[PDB]
């Protein structure tokens, strides 16, 4: 499914994202936009990985699909766990992930389309 724009910006807050790891709700929801485009059932089969639910979580660090070469499974879980509309698995290992890296650069559609940008337009008009 699609969670609307706004919808996410009321997760994200109430989950406490704002201040997380230095980051805010904007770069969030621009993460979101860039990289999965608000959808839970976002996936990408890139070849040596998959990316999968919302946050595009990859297969090779992060979440097992059971046919990735070279894989650890960094949030113990099956990557089937963050295909669904609940997104309490993909917060907490997104969560996780951030807190790894002290920031958001594992995701490069934040890198690319987010960071050091006006973000206002994400987060406005809620
Ligand atoms: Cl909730
Ligand atoms: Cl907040
Ligand atoms: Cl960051
Ligand atoms: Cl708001």
């Amino acid at each position: 499914e699609i969670i609307p724009r706004c919808e996410l910006v009321k997760i994200l807050r109430e989950h406490g994202f704002e201040g997380f790891e230095g980051t805010t709700i904007a770069d969030w929801i621009c993460l979101v936009q860039h990289e999965s485009d608000y959808n839970t059932e976002a996936y990408n089969n890139n070849g040596p990985s998959r990316d999968y639910g919302i946050f595009q979580i990859n297969s090779k660090y992060w979440c097992n699909d059971g046919k990735t070469s070279g894989a650890v499974d960094g949030c113990h879980i099956s990557c089937s766990e963050l295909m669904t509309n609940d997104l309490e698995d993909d917060i907490k290992c997104a969560k996780k992930i951030a807190r790894d890296a002290h920031g958001l650069t594992p995701w490069y559609g934040w890198k690319n389309h987010c960071e050091g940008r006006d973000l206002s337009s994400y987060v406005k008009g809620c």
